[PDB]
C-alpha cells in the first residue's frame, strides 16, 4: 500500500496473509474471507507455483513478524482459479481457495460480504485498500497492515490510461490523477473494500497497475460483482444438493 497508514486490530478483520513456505516463508498475496471455508484471491498469486503443500493461509493477524512457528495457520484443499484465466496476463485474474477445516469468528477473523450480480451498476464512493505490500514501488513488503483510501475511476477513464491493454467490464480502477495512493507488489489479492449504506462490500480483488501509485495511472481491480454468478457456482459443495 503506497500512502497508507496502519491499521487496527478488527478494522478489516476480513483480510488473510497467502504464504508460501519454500526454502523460507514468505508472504506472497492477500485475500479475503468470504466464508467459514472460503477465501477469495487473484489467479496470478500462484503463476509458478503447484497448488498443493506450500502454501500457508493467516488470519486474524495485524503484524507479519508476529508470525512464527506457533502461529496457526488455515491449509489448502483446493484452488479454484477462473478457466479463462491465463498465467502471465490480466483477464479473469480470480481465485478461491476452499480451507481444509472451517475458521470459526471473531471480531478479529469475520467475511467480507459479497456484492450481487446486479450491484455492476453502483457507483461506490467510500472505498478503501488494504494489505502488507510495498510502501513504494520496487520496495518491500509492510509488517503492520496497511490501509488507504482510494476513489474509483470510470473504465472509459481507466481506457485511457492503459491505451496498450484492454480495460474491460470486469475490472475496476480506482485512483487519484496526482497519483500517490494506490496498491503495489504484495497487496495482490487482497481486497477493495467500499462502505455503502452503512455495511462493507467486497467491491475489487487487488490485481495490477503500471508500477504503483504513478500519477494518472489508477489501479486495476477485478470486479468481485461480475464474478458473483462464477464464486455462487464454484462454492458450491461438489457432492451436491
Ligand atoms: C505504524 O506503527 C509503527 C509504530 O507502532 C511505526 O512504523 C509508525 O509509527 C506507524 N506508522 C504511521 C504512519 O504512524
Amino acid at each position: 500500500i503506497v500512502g497508507g497508514t496502519n491499521s487496527s486490530w478488527g478494522e478489516w478483520p476480513w483480510q488473510v496473509s497467502l504464504q508460501v513456505k519454500l526454502t523460507a516463508q514468505r508472504h506472497l498475496c492477500g485475500g479475503s474471507l468470504i466464508g467459514h471455508q472460503w477465501v477469495l484471491t487473484a489467479a496470478h498469486c500462484f503463476d509458478g507455483l503447484p497448488l498443493q503443500d506450500v502454501w500457508r493461509i493467516y488470519s486474524g493477524i495485524l503484524n507479519l513478524s508476529d508470525i512464527t512457528k506457533d502461529t496457526p495457520f488455515s491449509q489448502i484443499k483446493e484452488i479454484i482459479i477462473h478457466q479463462n484465466y491465463k498465467v502471465s496476463e490480466g483477464n479473469h485474474d480470480i481465485a478461491l481457495i476452499k480451507l481444509q477445516a472451517p475458521l470459526n469468528y471473531t471480531e478479529f477473523q469475520k467475511p467480507i460480504s459479497l456484492p450481487s450480480k446486479g450491484d455492476t451498476s453502483t457507483i461506490y464512493t467510500n472505498c478503501w485498500v488494504t494489505g502488507w505490500g510495498f510502501s513504494k514501488e520496487k520496495g518491500e513488503i509492510q509488517n503492520i497492515l496497511q490501509k488507504v483510501n482510494i476513489p474509483l475511476v470510470t473504465n472509459e477513464e481507466c481506457q485511457k490510461r492503459y491505451q496498450d491493454y484492454k480495460i474491460t467490464q470486469r475490472m475496476v480502477c480506482a485512483g487519484y490523477k496526482e497519483g500517490g495512493k494506490d496498491a503495489c507488489k504484495g497487496d495482490s489479492g487482497g481486497p477493495l473494500v467500499c462502505k455503502h449504506n452503512g455495511m462493507w462490500r467486497l467491491v475489487g480483488i487487488t490485481s495490477w497497475g503500471e508500477g504503483c501509485a504513478r500519477r494518472e495511472q489508477p489501479g486495476v481491480y477485478t470486479k468481485v460483482a461480475e464474478y458473483m454468478d462464477w464464486i455462487l457456482e464454484k462454492t458450491q459443495s461438489s457432492d451436491g444438493k
